[PDB]
């Protein structure tokens, strides 16, 4: 009998989680191990539900949890849990990323290219609310850049929505820096329903580095994640879990990537 | 015990080529939405890696579900054999024994995505095939969708071409902009599917041509990036919520016994609805 790994995802619907179950289920795959994959991004279930789920029929779990790292660590018992952008809380292993890097990088290039009137636009429902929403206003608020937050749901419409909005109060913003990269796509459809160039008008800057990217018009310069990378880090460090050659909860169990920034078409440098 | 989630649960297992295309995933997420809310387990496997086939998923989830959904790629027949009286649900393809089954009429499609480019006067017209030309003197048709098109353009008299490349969008791309180069005249499109639409609409936005001035674009699927390129990308769709309720309906009849397996009322055939967007043109 091989080695069964569960992986939870919170949707399929936002592109960066299939590329990222895909990366995993590639290098377990190839390890000879077994794969499931749980999206439980309906009927109101969580990610403790996705691990409770789950469980029976593995040996350990990969997730994007929301949260719930210690309940689920729990439920698992000695089955190690990896768990992603979250607080690793009494989870066995963890994966987190560099998010005052990432701000840095992708506010540089609007500083570079002399933008005065930057947006960021945060997932959520005043104040950042995420972690990387946090970071980004930490760093315009260091620099002292003249800048706003916009706060939509995450989702490329919901984001259309409210960049094209913001633009009709707000029409001299000519920097947008966007949770991630679906909701960019969103605020690249506003700036072209509005009449207005990227990135000569108005630049945009996405996040996670999705294929989808490549295929806008313009092309997405965003903080990409190697996905590649992700799921060694996931597949690398659950090895030297089960195997017994990192402790769960020691520091060698908790690793951090960082973002590297891709310059396409929807910028200037 | 009062407190408890109550009554043992169905559980169906989903099987998917790749996570890659974005219309699997879609696909899936239709799926999960429907059978999570009427209280079902589901558990996906992606088994485009490590040379795994449709039949290697369905071994690997059968001790563990009760049913599949599944595009399995050949494998309808064997993967039921597998499964034995636990119900099969395969789409687009022949499914020889398998309990269920979802095809899509091509013909239709054909015909409605020919059509509209015949209405906007069209002269030129390219068809953009998933595949591989390596066994032959030029390209052929060879999937059902593309004998479809090509049966409809042969019909109606017209001047067209015939592109194979692999199914995905650099390589769409790739094969449409040295078609292009070689043929400039070319002035309506129609792809295999939507991902290799959006290679389409890059090769012809690097040759210098408008979409859809110069030249018209539609696709198939229906997929959500559609209204995230620009130009907004017209397409042959079905809901996925139509795909994903046609799937779990049958499923629901077939545990139940409404349904026979294997029988005429197993087999259902879905039609696909054009979706005018910016590519084309009226
Ligand atoms: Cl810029
Ligand atoms: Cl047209
Ligand atoms: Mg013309």
């Amino acid at each position: 009998a091989r080695t069964s790994v569960g992986l939870a995802i919170p949707d399929l619907t936002n592109p960066y989680f299939p590329a990222f179950a895909s990366s995993v289920v590639e290098l377990a795959t190839l390890r000879g191990w077994h794969v499931v994959v749980d999206d439980y991004g309906h009927g109101g279930r969580s990610g403790l539900d996705a691990v409770e789920h789950l469980a029976p029929q593995v040996d350990a779990v990969i997730g994007y949890l929301g949260g719930y790292a210690d309940q689920a660590q729990t439920v698992l018992g000695r089955r190690p849990l990896i768990v992603l952008d979250e607080n690793p809380g009494g989870a066995a292993g963890s994966i987190n990323f560099d998010y005052q890097h990432a701000a840095k990088v992708a506010v540089a290039q609007l500083m570079d290219s002399k933008r005065q009137h930057i947006a960021y636009l945060e997932a959520g429902s005043p104040v950042p609310c995420t972690v990387r929403g946090k970071a980004v206003a930490g760093r315009l608020d260091e620099l002292g850049a003249s800048w706003s937050l916009i706060v939509a749901e995450e989702t490329a419409e919901a984001a259309r929505e409210a960049a094209a909005a913001f633009l009709r109060e707000h029409p001299e913003t000519d920097g947008i820096l966007a949770f991630n990269d679906l909701m960019a796509a969103g605020v690249l459809k506003a700036l072209s329903g509005s009449g207005r160039r990227v990135p000569e008008d108005c630049a945009v800057i996405g996040m996670d580095g999705i294929p989808l990217g490549e295929l806008l018009s313009p092309q997405l310069s965003t903080m990409a994640l190697d996905l590649r990378e992700v799921g060694r880090a996931a597949v690398e460090l659950l090895v030297g879990l089960l195997s017994g050659a990192v402790t769960p909860g020691s520091q060698s169990s908790r690793t951090t990537l960082k973002h590297r920034l891709v310059l396409r078409e929807s910028t200037e440098g």
